[PDB]
């Protein structure tokens, strides 16, 4: 009933333990040797560390704990505004934005992304169809040029033609060096250039949009043409700005993470990288895969679901108690009192996967429904969870089984995990050879 916590430092209590380039990897830690539940204060501040699926199983009861606005996610609202990801679920336009958008997110909706989707796969591989013998690739580097391209099209139709620069669209230069700043405040200047430039971009093409009257498969055209169903009203042009630059910071790196992650543990697991391939090979057979056709990649499916086990790419997620309430019979919590949720350990809970956590074992995934409830939570909790879900795993599905298809890969450096942190996880530095099967595309 005593609450563990780790060292602290005076009135600087536990934070300078976070004073570091890797903060949940040293909040792993601490979880391995206090346990399920730890105090963590800041001068600010309290929270509580859960890791364990007995209680976060709790923290997910949504009658009783809500989304909390960290304070990464306040200096993200800088830019990121009142979109979805850095608003309050009793803001107005949280649950407008939420209805109006929730079907346009559903898999149904993957249907008509898919083909914008297929454009930047195609660039992607092409790339790497083009490199000659004496080169290798920069995983996590093509992987986030391919997300924010993809989510730039799905989007707003926009193309950052990631794939003709070695200096990036500079909307994704303010977007990257924004969310660099945001999350080194855990300059000011800057920081408001980088805010103009990304309102300026996204308010013309709305602005533009608008003047045309074009309806295309993106999510800007379902933006202008929603009306909420409970107040009857629309996104407003400033709220619908909002939602694009949420898309593309709650997405692009995410995502790319994944795709990241999962061919390093293909790499790294020969006979896993196989069984992948052969799928496919076998479901892959035309020159552009169709949407069924991803869906049809259940073992792809699969691995990026282990991938996302090990590490979830958006790793920490936080609550508030609602009202006054006793966590898992003996941690008694006070209205407003906040929890964070260490996914990556909750995913290594002993007592849901057996002990073969560090292993990577897509198998695990055989048969989703087996899984018990909130044991698996790369995409957060309930009404806050992610809306890009969805478009996430068909996104990274499409890609991968794509990769597989026309690669053999080669981890020419036997290269070494080191996951950088930023509101992310990637495995910086990560490289590999690909050897073309030289099949049509
Ligand atoms: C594998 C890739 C992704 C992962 C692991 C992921 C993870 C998450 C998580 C954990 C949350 C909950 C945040 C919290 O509780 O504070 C979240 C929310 C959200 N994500 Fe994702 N995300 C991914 C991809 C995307 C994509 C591609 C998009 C957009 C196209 C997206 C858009 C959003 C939005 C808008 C929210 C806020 C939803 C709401 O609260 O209404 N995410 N994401």
């Amino acid at each position: 009933k005593e609450m563990p916590q780790p060292k602290t430092f005076g009135e600087l209590k536990n934070l300078p333990l976070l004073n570091t380039d890797k903060p949940v990897q040293a909040l792993m830690k601490i979880a391995d040797e206090l346990g399920e539940i730890f105090k963590f204060e800041a001068p600010g501040r309290v929270t509580r560390y859960l890791s364990s699926q007995r209680l976060i199983k709790e923290a997910c009861d949504e009658s009783r704990f809500d989304k909390n606005l960290s304070q990464a996610l306040k200096f993200v609202r800088d830019f990121a505004g009142d979109g979805l990801f850095t608003s309050w679920t009793h803001e107005k336009n949280w649950k407008k934005a939420h209805n109006i958008l929730l079907p346009s997110f559903s898999q149904q909706a993957m249907k008509g992304y898919h083909a914008m989707m297929v454009d930047i796969a195609v660039q992607l591989v092409q790339k790497w169809e083009r490199l000659n013998a004496d080169e290798h690739i920069e995983v996590p580097e093509d992987m986030t040029r391919l997300t924010l391209d993809t989510i730039g099209l799905c989007g707003f139709n926009y193309r950052f033609n990631s794939f003709y620069r070695d200096q990036p669209h500079p909307f994704i230069t303010s977007m990257v060096r924004a969310l660099d700043e945001a999350m080194n405040k855990l300059n000011k200047r800057q920081f408001q250039e980088d805010i103009k430039v990304m309102n300026d971009l996204v308010d013309k093409i709305i602005a533009d949009r608008k003047a045309s009257g074009e309806q295309s498969d993106d999510l800007l055209t379902h933006m202008l043409n929603g009306k909420d169903p409970e107040t009857g009203e629309p996104l407003d042009d400033e709220n619908i700005r909002y939602q694009i630059i949420t898309f593309l910071i709650a997405g692009h790196e995410t995502t790319s993470g994944l795709l990241s992650f999962a061919l390093y543990f293909l790499v790294k697991n020969p006979h896993v990288l196989q069984k992948a391939a052969e799928e496919a090979a076998r479901v892959l057979v035309d020159p552009v895969p169709s949407y069924k056709q991803v869906k049809q990649l259940k073992y792809v499916g699969m691995v990026l679901n282990e991938a996302l086990r090990l590490w979830p790419t958006a790793p920490a997620f936080s609550l508030y108690a609602k009202e006054d309430t006793v966590l898992g019979g003996e941690y008694p919590l006070e209205k407003g009192d906040e929890l964070m949720v260490l996914i990556p350990q909750l995913h290594r809970d002993k007592t849901i996967w057996g002990d073969d956590v560090e292993e990577f074992r897509p198998e695990r995934f055989e048969n989703p429904s087996a899984i018990p409830q909130h044991a698996f939570k790369p995409f957060g909790n309930g009404q806050r969870a992610c809306i890009g879900k969805q478009f996430a795993l068909h996104e990274a599905t499409l890609v991968l089984g794509m990769m597989l298809k026309h690669f053999d890969f080669e981890d020419h450096t036997n290269y070494e995990l080191d996951i950088k942190e930023t509101l992310t996880l990637k495995p910086e530095g990560f490289v590999v050879k690909a050897k073309s099967k030289k099949i049509p595309l």
